[PDB]
């Protein structure tokens, strides 16, 4: 019957019950336990699931328990300090959506400031890593989407266009977030927060209005909006120095 | 302003240049080279990218080169035989979308039947792996989506509902593909092929109609369609035995 309505108090009880269970089972291998996500920001809605992180001392520790009771869902990730710190300092194309975890840490157990160290690492990532992630995003994702919607324009199918438009709008949101080196609060607010930022590529806000309103049935307006956004990207990358190497047929 | 229009003959010319370049650089470390994706089953549209794969003899080989010339995009993955076969034999929630690669391999170099060996491995995966992936999908993705759209109904934002509905429809497509052990052709045909399968959970095809048509502006009809799909999931999982024990507050 799906998730039920729960209050913040009930969630913190579950959190502290899980904390006790983790300490009973693993004992001194537990370096730190925190809550992240919406419950960590104390923004959590009545239906939100629970996300917790655990720093282990045992080397190469990397596992997780993800379950539901039928009424609520919990995910607990267990990582060694080294594994967690490397993850916090790696910038992938979906960094603005995944690494909000490290800017929403609610500590409930920490034997040696480990969670603070993870937070510091996540916020001190070198600027060059965001630059590379932006160039990789344009090649590995945006360029590929451009071929996908241009294929639709000539040979269809248009039934993929609304889903692909959503993907392009989400990828554009990642590109902006990588530029500003900021993580989005929640998944539901990614597009709302993306259009309120500075230095938007031309055509991005117009494209997002289709995705946020759900008016994705006019394929011609979508294709025309995607091309304008695709065009706006390339002046935007030159204006900010995110220059993509296009000089070789084969780069190895 | 790429990607540009290309013919199959122009793509195979680029492919064989890369094959020549791969053999020049890595020589006898190359066990096999193949083309997958749309060019692999030679359906490729006028704008499709080029996807290639390489089997290496080097033990820990796992790297990729992904680039564009401004006109076309190429991705070449280099994997040891052990790494590639283990990947082909592991079933994640996005198996129906990622592992079609292994059912579309066009060999252009193969020193010892390595590519046929990859195809055999990918198609002989134990039924238990698909069963576990289905149960994990329902918990890790579907249950989480249900909480998210129920939050939207109570506290918004409505601007996330069209994007979240697309995500739910794609997760349902994964659920169907894992059930029937089938991989989807391309990203563009995932939804069309998913709704043509048997044993659909009640409410999925109706939900896909909103996503495929792009009529995602009636949040009220979307939430009702999402709930109906969510109900159909619980009957569908019971009828096929994709049952997870949910009786414990903490299952470890
Ligand atoms: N190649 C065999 C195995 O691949 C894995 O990585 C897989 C996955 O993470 C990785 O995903 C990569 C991303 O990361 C990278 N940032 C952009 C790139 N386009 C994407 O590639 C994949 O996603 C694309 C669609 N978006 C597809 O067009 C493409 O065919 C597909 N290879 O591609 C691999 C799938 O083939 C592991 N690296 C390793 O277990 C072994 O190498
Ligand atoms: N935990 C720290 C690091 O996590 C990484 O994996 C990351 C990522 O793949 C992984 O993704 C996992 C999946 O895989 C798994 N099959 C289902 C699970 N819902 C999902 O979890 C993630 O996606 C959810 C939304 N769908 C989010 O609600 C959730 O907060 C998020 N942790 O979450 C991790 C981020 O926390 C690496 N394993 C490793 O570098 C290190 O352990
Ligand atoms: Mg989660």
């Amino acid at each position: 019957n799906g998730p039920i309505i729960m209050t913040r108090e009930e969630r913190m009880k579950i959190v502290h019950e899980i904390k006790e269970r983790i300490l009973d089972k693993y004992g001194d291998d537990v370096k730190a336990i925190g809550v992240y996500g919406s419950l960590g920001r104390q923004t959590d809605g009545p239906y939100s699931d629970i996300d917790m992180m655990c720093v282990m001392s045992t080397e190469e520790a990397e596992f997780s328990h993800e379950w539901t009771t039928g009424e609520w869902k919990v995910e607990v990730n267990f990582d060694s300090e080294e594994i967690l710190l490397d993850y916090a300092s790696q910038v992938e194309s979906d960094w603005p959506l995944t690494h909000g975890q490290f800017f929403s840490i609610l500590p409930i157990y920490d034997s040696g400031g480990y969670l603070e160290k993870v937070y510091q690492t996540a916020k001190s990532v070198e600027a060059q890593k965001f630059h590379d992630a932006i160039c990789a995003l344009i090649v590995e994702e945006l360029f590929e989407y451009a071929g996908k919607w241009r294929n639709i324009r000539v040979q269809g199918p248009t039934t993929f266009l609304p889903s692909l438009t959503v993907q392009v709008a989400m990828a554009g949101a990642m590109l902006i977030g990588l530029h500003h080196r900021i993580c989005y609060t929640t998944s539901a607010s990614v597009l709302t927060e993306a259009v309120k930022q500075s230095d938007l590529p031309s055509g991005y806000d117009h494209l997002c209005q289709f995705v946020m309103s759900g008016q994705l049935s006019d394929s011609e307006k979508l294709l025309e909006s995607l091309e304008n956004f695709w065009n706006g990207i390339q002046e935007w990358t030159e204006r900010h120095g995110y220059i993509v190497d296009v000089s070789k047929r084969i780069p190895f």
